[PDB]
């Protein structure tokens, strides 16, 4: 015929009112800036190589410690808002999102701030074998206080996600492209690759002064990494 | 006087509940791409060559039929949300947005599937004879599956619309601008004709990863046109 | 043995030729191929199919059928390729050939071979269509004049791909190109000699410069 008609299953019933809750309450606000991964490149090239046979560190683990960092020099990008107390954390849960063919779950990084690269990396790892094959917890996917979102590996440049209702924060990246920028060349110019981020804060508990700060950091662990000692 | 008072007209009073409807329900968010037009214009040059006298064919030709094929291969960017069904369609019938002094009217193209560029290129003229000196039927401006919305002809980069209520998606194009990109020349770069690309969907219904797909058949499309065979 | 006797008796054939130009289809299918990775393949027998249902569109005289009270005018193009088993001659039928891409028409004739050449074909599938295509350029024919089924008005007849050459502006004088014989088989009760002609002229403009598909 010409449409073709599909009952609603239990697992997008419960989603789609959490999604209504999150637009209809929280007044969301863009913010962006673009982090050069150059130096992130020559790193994990020759971590790899001192770390044969055992793991492998990608580029989505530079951004998790980034991250977990970052949050703590500027901790109010960290809170929650409970409409009568603004409840400061001083624990990171880096709730990472990952798209199964079900849906979209997301597993939780438990105390990103202290661990290394090749704790998380075997966290990451681990937690696909867990969501993608149904063997989560109802503990292990519901909680955190911050969310990293990828969508670098089908192209997109840049979007802007939904916080998730408890939290104040998201975060967003692109797609790792190749640019080129005007330097003190002979030529005048070098090329460089370059990586879109876009975060979407929380206007009631994160000012614009605030929220501008944290890609300030987040910016400058990714650019030298030897910083994050 | 400091301030002057106006009216607000029948035309207006329905729209500005439309738009109230359509925010405060549908849980948007955004998506992004820039596509290389770079092959579209050597196959415009010469087929208005071999189809002299008759009609013209225009750059916002191919990317409605381009849109239309690429919502064959991912059919969830088609379907409409009615609250305990989700009607996934198969029939793609693109409304183009086209802009009035009187407002913003949108006039259907049925069946963008099945027919060639010229076909096309006779529909969206003829329907700005019948839209624009207030020709229409209520038939044949209201309803269709999908939106195409066009600003690149006054220099706008970028933008996001809003999605008409029953639909799920809608798309927006900037203006076709110059860039440049590092390549393996001897100088070390060569210029070429970008675009860029938002699209806007229904959380309720599209994934992250099912768009983000769409616009990766979109792209494949209009950078190499005999694909579309 | 009767419908061959039925077609040629009460049928008034007459024939039509042209060659057509290859030379820009070779350069089409060579990289459609490698965009088309592993799924499946093009020939040079899809592009034939494809322009036969876009150039009875232009034409519509040559889709009809003289009913000898109504020549019924068809609006679909039912093209019915013909194939050859060692049990006969038996022809399966690709519908609506003018709304189809190149790569649904692609796993449409190999399907269709998987059902005639085993025999697991059922009778609404081989009989019908609207217009015939035939095809020996795999045995070396350069030109053959087929017989029309008799409900059917037209049949197309088409050789082998062979390499002429022809006169240039060329410093020499010369250059090589890729030629194909066609030759059409109308019937002249409802194809006039004018008709027949520009259906011919349209099926060489398509398959001589492929963008003019779309």
């Amino acid at each position: 015929g010409v449409f073709t008609d599909i009952p609603i299953s239990n697992i997008r019933r419960v989603i789609a009112q959490r999604l209504m809750q999150s637009k209809q309450t929280i007044p969301h606000y863009y913010l962006s800036v673009d982090v050069n991964m150059g130096e992130v490149l020559l790193v994990r090239k020759e971590l790899n190589k001192m770390l044969e046979g055992r793991s492998k560190i990608s580029v989505n683990d530079f951004i998790i410690k980034a991250s977990a960092l970052a949050c703590l020099k500027v901790p109010e990008a960290n809170s929650s808002w409970l409409d009568t107390v603004i409840r400061q954390n001083h624990v990171v849960d880096i709730s990472v999102a990952v798209s199964t063919p079900a849906g979209l779950i997301t597993p939780i990084v438990f105390n990103a701030h202290i661990k290394g690269l090749e704790t998380i990396a075997n966290d990451v790892v681990s937690l696909a074998t867990k969501a993608r094959e149904g063997k989560l917890q109802p503990h292990e996917f519901q909680g955190g206080t911050f969310t990293i979102s990828n969508l670098g590996m089908f192209g997109i440049k840049n979007f802007s996600a939904i916080i998730n209702p408890p939290q104040a924060c998201i975060l967003a990246v692109g797609a790792s492209e190749d640019r080129l920028f005007p330097a003190d060349n002979e030529k005048g110019f070098d090329v460089a690759s370059m990586m879109s981020v876009t975060l979407s804060c929380d206007h009631r508990v994160v000012d614009g002064a605030v929220g501008a700060q944290w890609l300030a950091e987040f910016r400058k662990y990714l650019e030298k990494p030897i910083t994050m000692l």
